[PDB]
Parts: C-alpha cells; structure tokens; sequence
C-alpha cells in the first residue's frame, strides 16, 4: 500500500501488483502464459475523532491475452463503510464473505491453494451485495477476539421470476442469506457459519445437487510465530460446494493444511495438502473426490516490493467419469512467478 | 478530487467515489444490488501566463455483478482542451452536450432524477466527439454571463452506407449537429438549443419516430441561496427523446423541478417531480407518458468525503401497452446508499 | 510521467495521455471520432545497491464509443523484472518483442506509421508471454552497444489440440519462438541496429487463413537512425517469412517491409514530419503472386505547447489501389487526415 494522499482528514492508498506468471501443464486449458495485474485504492476519512469513513476498490486486469480479447478485467472488491470507536464497523458492497475470515488462514500458498471454494459462491469468498458488521477485540473488552455478522440479498437469474437487476448464471446465484464468524488468539482458532437460500434455477437446471439452503460450517487453526506458519481449515458444506460444471455437492467435506518457514535471507518454502470430498452425489456418482492435491512451492522475497516464486501442484485426482464430465483438472501444474508489488 | 501531483507546471487530481448501493423494487430488472464506483483524473498544465492545457477522464466501474460478467466498465468522459485567459476555452472528446449546461440544474436528487434524457442521446448528455467552445463572464466583461458553442460529427451505424468507425445502435446514433447554451447568474436563468441530423437507421429500424432532424429547446431557472436550492427545467424536443425501446417521440415535453434544504449539521432533504410527455407516437400509441414520478429523499453529508442517502421514487406511470412494449418501469423504487468520495 | 510516490525505496510513476482525436476519411470504417486515453504505472524498487526490481502496466481505454459498447479497454504492457547492475536485466510478461528494438526507430509519426507489422504479431511488437534479457553497454565494457535475447512460449488456439489457456485467433497466435536484437550508437547521433526472430507457427495458422503456409515465421531487420541537433532521421528494412499479415487473407509467405522518416524540431515547438512506408508481399497463393500490402506517404506536424500538451495534424496519402487483393483482405486504400489535441502526464 502506497500512501499517495494525506490531507485535510482524508487519506488515499494505492496498492497492487504485476505478476509475470507462467504455467506448465499437460492440461491445455491452464497451460501457458498467465500474466496479470491488480490495482486497488484504499481510502479513509476522519469524520470526527470517533467516526471514520472508508472505501476500498480492487480490480483484476488480465494481461495474458491480446488487445482484441474480451472480458479481461473485473472488480474483485468495492465497498464503503463506517467505523465508530469500539462499537464496530459496517460496510456494504462487493466484499469477502465472512467464511473467508477463517478459510483465508490456509490461502497462503505461492500460487495455488484456496480452491475448495470459489468466488461468487454464496458467502465463501468475494460476493456481491454483502452488508458486513464487524467488531475487533469485542468492544474493547477481550483482546484478540473478533466476530462478524453478514447479510446478503438475493442475486438471481438474468430473466424470469427469479430475476434481480444484476443477474448471473446458476453457479453464481444466491438467495437471501447470512453468515457469522468468530476468531480468537501465536495460536489462533476460528469458526464460521453461512446459510443462504438457494434459487429455483439452482434446484432445477444443474444435474447435481438439490436443497432449500446452501450451508457451510468451518473451523480453523493457525500458528504464526518464530518464522513458522502452520494453518488448517476444515469446512463441511451442504449444497454449497461446486461439483465442477455439474452443479453442487449435496454434501462435501473440505480440508486444507499448510506449513511454511521464513528464512531470514528471504526464501519461504511451503508444503500443503487440499482435499474436497463430495458425498451423496446423484447419478451414481456417490462419493467423489472434487479436489485433491499436494502443493510444494517456495517464494523468494527480495524485499517487500519484489518477489519470485515456484509452485508445484501435485494433482492426486484420478481421471474418471466424474472429473471428466465435471470438467475438473487432474493434471499437475508448475507455476513460475515474478511479482512486483506496491 | 485529491491533488496527487503538482510539479513543473503540471497538476493531477484523482477523484471518484465508491457507492455501496442497494435498490428495493417490485421490478425485477431494477431490484437488488447496485454497487458501483467512479474513478477519474483531471490534469492541468500552465503553458504560459494566459494559456493552460487540460485533460479529464472519467470511468464508471460496475461492481454489482460477478467476476465473470461482461461489459461492466465504461468511459463517461475523456477530453482534452485549451483555455486562454478571458478569450474562452476549447475542448474535444467525450464530453457533456451543452444542453446539460441547463438541465444539470435539476439533476441533484439523492439517487434518481436526470432521466428525461439519457447518455449518447444527441447533445443532451455525455456524447462522443463533441467540440465545445466556452466563454465565462463574457470575455471578462459581464460577470455571471456564460455561453457555449458546440459541434458534433456523425456517430453512425456499425456497417453499411451510414457507418463511422465508432458505430452503434440506432438509439445512440447521431448525424452532424450543433448546440448552444447561455446562462446568466442575474438566481440563474438558462437556455440551451441543439440541432442534429438524424440517421437513416433511426428513420427505418425502430417503430416510432420519423424526421430528418433532432432538435431540443430548453429553459431553466435556479435559486441557490440561504441554504435553499430550487430548480426547474423545461425541454421541448423533436425526434430526440427516446420512447423507451420502441424508438423516439416525434415530439416530447419534459419538465423537472426540485426543492432542497441544506441543514448546517449535514442533512439535505429533497423533493422533486419529473415527467416526459410524448406526443404523436405512431402505431396508435398517440400521446403517452414516457416518464412520470415524484421523488422524496435525503442525503446526510458526514463531511466532504463521506455521505449516505435514501431516495424514494414514487412512480406515477400507469402500466399500459406502451410502457409494457417499450420496457419502461412503472414500479416504485427505494435506494439506500453509502458513499466514500475522494 | 508523474512520480506520485517515492518512499522506503519504492517509487511509482503514473503516466498516460488523453487524446481528443478525429479522423477524416472516405473509408467509413476509419472515418470519425477516435478519442482515446492511455494510463499506466511504472514502478521501481531499489533492492540493494546493484539490484533493482521493477514492473510496468499500460492500459488503453477507448472513448469514441458509447457507454453500452463492448471491449473498449485493453492492456498493452504488463511485466515485472529485475536489473542486476551491469549483468543485465530480465523481465517477463506482456512486453515488446525485440524486433521492435529496431523498428521502433521509425515509429515516430504524429498519428500513423509503425504499421508494416501489428501487435500480437510474433515478436514484432507487443506480445504475450515474452521473457526478455537485456544488456546495455555490453556488461559496461563498450559504451553504446546494446543487445537483447528473448523467448516466447506458445500462445495457441482457443480449443482443441493446439490450445493454450490464453487462446486467440490465428492472426495473433504463435508457437515457441526466440528473437535477438543488437544496436550500436556509432558516434554523435548515428545509430545502427539489427534484429532477428524465429518462431514456430501453429496448426490454425496453416489451415484457417487463405494465404500463407510454413512451419516457421522468421524476421530479419536492419535499421539506421540519426538523432541530434533537433533533426530526427530513421529507416528500417525488414524481410519476413510467414510473419507479415496479408490483412484478413492470412500471412504473406514472404514480405519486404521498408519505413523511412524525417523530422525537424523547431525550438518554438513545431515538429514537421514526412515519412514513407511500404510492405510488399511475395509468393502469395491463390493467384495473388506479388502484392502491395501497405504503401503510403505521410506528411504531418505536431505542435508542442510544453511537455504536457500538444496538438497535431497527420495526413496519410494512401498509394494502394482498390483491387481484389485489398478488397478481399480488408485493407484500407483511402487517404486519412487526423486531428488531435493531447494532454499528457
Ligand atoms: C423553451 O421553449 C421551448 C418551446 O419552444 C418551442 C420551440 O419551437 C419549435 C420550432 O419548430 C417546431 C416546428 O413545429
Ligand atoms: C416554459 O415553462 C414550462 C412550463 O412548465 C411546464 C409544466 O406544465 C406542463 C403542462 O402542459
Ligand atoms: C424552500 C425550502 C425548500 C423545501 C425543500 C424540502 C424538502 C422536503 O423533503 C423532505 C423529505
Ligand atoms: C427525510 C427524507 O425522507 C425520505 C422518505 O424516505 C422514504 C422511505 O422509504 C419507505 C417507503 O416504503
Ligand atoms: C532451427 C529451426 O527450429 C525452429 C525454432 O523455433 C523457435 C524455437 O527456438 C527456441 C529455442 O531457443
Ligand atoms: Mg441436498
Ligand atoms: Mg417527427
Ligand atoms: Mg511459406
């Protein structure tokens, strides 16, 4: 974050990164140049000495296709909020679902990771139209104790009776919903719950998954001290985990764990394991691995603005009828990255 | 905006806003998350004692749809200009049509309003390829007397005989045209005029509206003193007001009026009324309300960088065959917004 | 550029321009409003005394179409690199292919020019996934002598056997390739340059377009430049094999490209310019044989108010004829006048 403005009670931080990034894989849909950049603005204004206003916007700009290519940029975040002393904060916009308050603890790999869930995937990650109340250190009474309460209105179909103004396809639709999170402290533990109504299209068009509500239950653990980082994340889902392109898993059990070490000279090796186990899938699928891989990588930090990394995704999925029909990659991937950040 | 750069005779201002915005309506194409942001740059260079150069770019970035959604960002403004002492200024680019010099006076509602016209709508709002000459205080000789002269070259069809490089659909096309405005802060009075050629596609593809020329005639009045803001605008148009999706109104009579009070502690209540009366519509439509509503709302300004608002569009249109076939919404809307501004 | 941040060893230069721009032409696909803007960031971090990290992003935002129009903005450059003192620099991302190291010398017209090649056109201009090594002054041993070494992985088709993640159409595809450049600033203002590149072609390039067949794309370039005493002269000659676009018809099996320009910079701000460009395709299939792919004279001028504001006129005097080749290839044969007014930061 680069502070480019600080005057008359308002401050502007520009931030982002340019990632010179290349994948090598036998999977032709992921193989090759993956260069992209992120640019963002973070602003806050002191209204009075107890009230602060703020806004944040974050933009992704792909740079791996041509100048005539289509749909190469999109907004990751955009929200405005108010925070009042110890009474908490409230923001609204496109922001992270509060489930990520805990699952982000394992989303720290050099390149891969964080993919037992997706974006626009109920309240598991970045989401449209979330209203989020947060409180740090429980009103100033319990150090290290944080919680959040979140509401999301329906984001429905493009047309018909299920429509909203901002309609999308069924895999990124949501009904009215809410979520909570709680975290507590160099060992931390955390929990999160989310619950969203599912839409009619979601319960009629996809081949897999039927249920009134999408629900997630998460617990997580983190150790962060002495240049060691250990983290684990266990999430049980109902009608909320995508079964690739086929729909949603009626039930899934998602597990992420990671171990990293920071050498003083800048090298940060990382080792991790991720699995998403789908249960009670229709069509004879039954129990199926939705995700399963070991990840071995390393990032070298030249300083806080320059790094380079390699990441090896060791894919442990078998190619079977489920991964084939669902469009799920079973190939290994090697990622090489050179990153300038500000 | 925020001056982020001022060196060796050149200054840059960064400006914009993040609007956490939600609509509540029975109209499913309107109801839902409407979060968006704006970002712009305004540049100005001192060339010599009397001549300054300038440029400005304004970008709208929607943030209410997914990261895989399309067509989510667009340029509202982009122009470059020169200003010479009291002799006036010239600029060319994507800029406001001079009709907005007067109609902007009623475009002050918390969220709604300004919609008896649209963008890329001849010289009524933001438009491609406008060359604009402006003079304030009449060459320095008459305080408060401003005028503008403006030319716009054809923006034609995508292909065929009527094409230009930057072709678009008939509803946002224009032929060669020109406009003039005059405003006098005598309490202000304003008048504006525009005259454009229509295009062959406007006279053949849509069902409604036929004529060689699009014209508008605008008069406006503004009271802005003693914490009170009152404004009205009346615009008579020919072949220039859109009849929703069905074409243009051969004649239309547009009227906007607003009354507002600014409380010292930040609250700014607002009441307004807008109507657009189409005349001589083809296909038996005859005379039709194209727009008709009363608006009640309020903005609370925390400071220059943070505000919040409610706006209530009390829609007075009757649901009939014209509003149905033309895609014109007849439902009330409530907007809630929280805005961070830089 | 405008340096808007420089702290803790990291600096950010925000740069760009807003070009109020209008074309006049009998070609209705060219005529009319052409207003656009560029915006970009050039960033740089001093890692230690000898080692610098850097990144650069450049965005093009059209402003000549409506707010409901599609695909109006795009990324021209995005790369990150390291410079290790006199050992050289390495960057990767979307960047210029090293052929442009020499052909850029003629890319100086007020509005037109630089179009015997295109973008995403092997290593001839801006390109996806280029890894570029550069060395100035030959490890610090020979002032004025620069060279570059570049590699580009395949950017393939959208679907099927030749696909990559970042697929595109045949005119903008490439196989694995490499290029090299070498320039020497001879004395007071005279430079000579050479560039070479060699890429594999893709299957769709050998099947979808009507013209051009070959396993390999190859370019050979030499250039000359004079840049002193307010005079700017430059020329470049490039011979290509399976690498110059023949409009929408495909690729020319061979092409011979030539550009030459002469400009003078008045101190009061006026910069007149005259130039000539041609691209001659040879051995085209389907009876075309030898054809002019590009041929025009350019006359224009730019007036600099200062470093942040300018205006120009540019007049493309098009010498191509309307024939079945130019018709079927979609190549414009009409004259064009451009009028621009530019704010720069
Ligand atoms: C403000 O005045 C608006 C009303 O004036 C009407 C303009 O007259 C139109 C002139 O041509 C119309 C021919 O019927
Ligand atoms: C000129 O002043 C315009 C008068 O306001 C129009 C509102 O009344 C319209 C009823 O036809
Ligand atoms: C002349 C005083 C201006 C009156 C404006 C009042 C706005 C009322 O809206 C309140 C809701
Ligand atoms: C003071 C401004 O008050 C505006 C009224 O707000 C409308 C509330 O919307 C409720 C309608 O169902
Ligand atoms: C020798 C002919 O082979 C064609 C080479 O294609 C370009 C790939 O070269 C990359 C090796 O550095
Ligand atoms: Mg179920
Ligand atoms: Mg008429
Ligand atoms: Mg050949």
């Amino acid at each position: 974050g680069a502070e480019i403005y600080n005057k008359d009670g308002n401050k502007l931080d520009l931030y982002g990164k340019i990632d010179g990034l290349h994948y090598f894989s036998d999977d032709k849909s992921v193989d090759g140049d993956q260069t992209y950049m992120r640019v963002g603005v973070k602003g806050e204004t002191q209204i009075n000495d107890q009230l602060t206003g703020y806004g944040q916007w974050e933009y992704n700009v792909q740079a791996n296709n041509t100048e005539s290519s289509s749909d190469q940029a999109w907004t990751r975040l955009a929200f405005a909020g108010l925070k009042f002393g110890d009474a908490g904060s409230f923001d609204y916009g496109r922001n992270y679902g509060v489930v990520y308050d805990v699952t982000s603890w394992t989303d720290v790999l050099p390149e891969f990771g964080g993919d037992t869930y997706g974006s626009d995937n109920f309240l598991q990650s970045r989401a449209n139209g979330v209203a989020t109340y947060r409180n740090s250190d429980f009103f100033g009474l319990v150090d290290g104790l944080n919680f959040a309460l979140q509401y999301q209105g329906k984001n429905g179909s493009v047309s018909g009776e299920g429509a909203t103004n901002n309609g999308r396809g069924w895999s990124k639709q949501n009904g009215d919903g809410f979520g909570t999170s709680l975290t507590y402290d160099g060992i931390s533990a955390g929990f999160a719950y989310s619950h969203s109504k599912r839409t009619d299209e979601q319960n009629s068009v996809p081949a897999l998954g039927r249920g009134d509500n999408a629900e997630t239950y998460t617990g997580g653990l983190k150790y962060d001290a002495n240049n060691i980082y250990l983290a684990s994340q266990y999430t049980q889902t109902y009608n909320a985990t995508r079964a690739g392109s086929l729909g949603f898993a009626n039930k899934a059990q998602n597990f992420e764990v990671v171990a990293q070490y920071q050498f003083d000279f800048g090298l940060r090796p990382s080792v991790a394991y991720l699995q998403s186990k789908g249960k009670d899938l229709e069509r004879g699928y039954g129990d199926q691995d939705i995700l399963k891989y070991v990840d071995v990588g390393a990032t070298y930090y030249f300083n806080k603005n320059m790094s380079t990394y390699v990441d090896y995704k060791i894919n442990l999925l078998d190619d079977n009828s489920f991964t084939r029909n669902a469009g799920i990659s079973t190939d290994d991937v090697v990622a090489l990255g050179l990153v300038y950040q500000f």
